[PDB]
RNA sequence: GAGCCCUAGCACAGGUGCUGCAUGGCCGUCGUCAGCUCGUGCCGUGAGGUGUUGGGUUAAGUCCCGCAACGAGCGCAACCCCCG
C-alpha cells in the first residue's frame, strides 16, 4: 500500500530555508510553503527500496541514523524490528571514520555487561558502584543500536541529512551508500538514493521508515503486522 | 731477592688546585598552582587547531550537561602515616 497513502498526511514541508538543488523534486509554493511533487517521490522510492532490497537479500546491514527530535523513538522501533544498527541520541565525531576506536567504547561496554551478572555481584570499594555503574549508564545511552555494528555498514539510512550531516559526510568519505529521507532542507548531490519526502512530521517518518523496514525483513522472509510504532503518535 | 719490612731508582700516588657555562646525582623555585600532553579521527596549503572550548560545579582539567570527536598518559583525587 503506497502511492495516496503518501498524500495520507506527509506530502511537502519546509518554506524558505530551501536548497535550490532541490529545485527538481518540488511541485510549488502554494499558501507560503514548498509543497513537494509526489510523483517523483514515488519515482524515487522504486530506485531506492529497489537498492535496498538487493542490498539486503544479498544480507547487508544498513545502519539507520534519526537523531532527531521526533524521530528518536520511531528509529529504534524498526531498526530493532530488523536487528540492523542504529544511532539514536547524538552522533559522534568518526562512529565510521574513526570506527577502530569508537568501538573499543562498545568493547568495553559489554565488559560491564559482564561486571553486572558477575563474581563481583554486589562488590567492588563501594563509591565504585557509581564510578563505573555510571560509565555503563552513559555506555548505554549511546551505543545501544552501534553495538550491533562490528564492520562498516554496507549502507546508512538517514531521516535528515541537513540534520545528520556529520554523518553523511563520514559515509561519503568512505564510499558508503547514503540512502536518505529528505526535504527541502537538504542537498540532494550527496545522497545517494533519495527519499524526497518530509524530515520532519512523524507519520512520514513512520510511513516511509516501516515500509523500508517490511522490504528488508521481507526480502529474507517473514512479514508482521502493522508495526510496533505509533508512538504516542499524537 | 717466598712473604714482610728498610734505603736507591721506576710505573704512579696525592691535590677541598680551576671550570656547576663541559656534567651526574641531589636540592631550591614558580607551585600542591590545575595544569602539561598523547593516540587515533576530524579542520587547515601550513605553523597549527579540535580534544582541553562552552553553560553548571568543585579545593582541583572535581565531577555534570553540551559538543567532530572518542579515548587514554604525567597531574588532582584515592591507595600510606599520625590525630579524633
Ligand atoms: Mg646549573
Ligand atoms: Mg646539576
Ligand atoms: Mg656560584
Ligand atoms: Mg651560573
Amino acid at each position: 500500500v503506497k502511492e495516496l497513502l503518501e498524500a495520507g498526511v506527509h506530502f511537502g514541508h519546509e518554506r524558505k530555508r530551501w536548497n535550490p538543488k532541490f529545485a527538481r523534486y518540488i511541485y510549488a509554493e502554494r499558501n507560503g510553503i514548498h509543497i513537494i511533487d509526489l510523483q517523483k517521490t514515488m519515482e524515487e522510492l522504486e530506485r531506492t527500496f529497489r537498492f535496498i532490497e538487493d542490498l539486503a537479500m544479498r544480507g547487508g546491514t544498513i545502519l539507520f541514523v534519526g537523531t532527531k527530535k521526533q524521530a528518536q523513538d520511531i528509529v529504534r522501533m524498526e531498526a530493532e524490528r530488523a536487528g540492523m544498527p542504529y544511532v539514536n541520541q547524538r552522533w559522534l565525531g568518526g562512529m565510521l571514520t574513526n570506527f577502530k576506536t569508537i568501538s573499543q567504547r562498545v568493547h568495553r561496554l559489554e565488559e560491564l555487561e559482564a561486571l553486572f551478572a558477575s563474581p563481583e555481584i554486589e562488590e567492588r570499594p563501594k563509591k565504585e558502584q557509581v564510578r563505573l555503574k555510571h560509565e555503563l549508564e552513559r555506555l548505554q545511552k549511546y551505543l545501544s543500536g552501534f553495538r550491533l555494528l562490528k564492520r562498516l555498514p554496507d549502507a546508512i539510512f538517514v531521516v535528515d541529512p541537513t540534520k545528520e550531516a556529520i554523518a553523511v559526510r563520514e559515509a561519503r568519505k568512505l564510499f558508503i551508500p547514503v540512502i536518505a529521507l529528505a526535504d527541502t532542507d537538504s542537498d540532494p548531490d550527496l545522497v545517494d538514493y533519495i527519499i524526497p519526502g518530509n524530515d520532519d512530521a512523524i507519520r512520514s517518518i513512520q510511513l516511509i521508515l516501516s515500509r523500508a523496514v517490511d522490504l528488508i525483513i521481507q526480502a529474507r522472509g517473514g512479514v508482521v503486522e502493522p508495526s510496533p510504532s505509533y508512538a504516542l503518535v499524537q
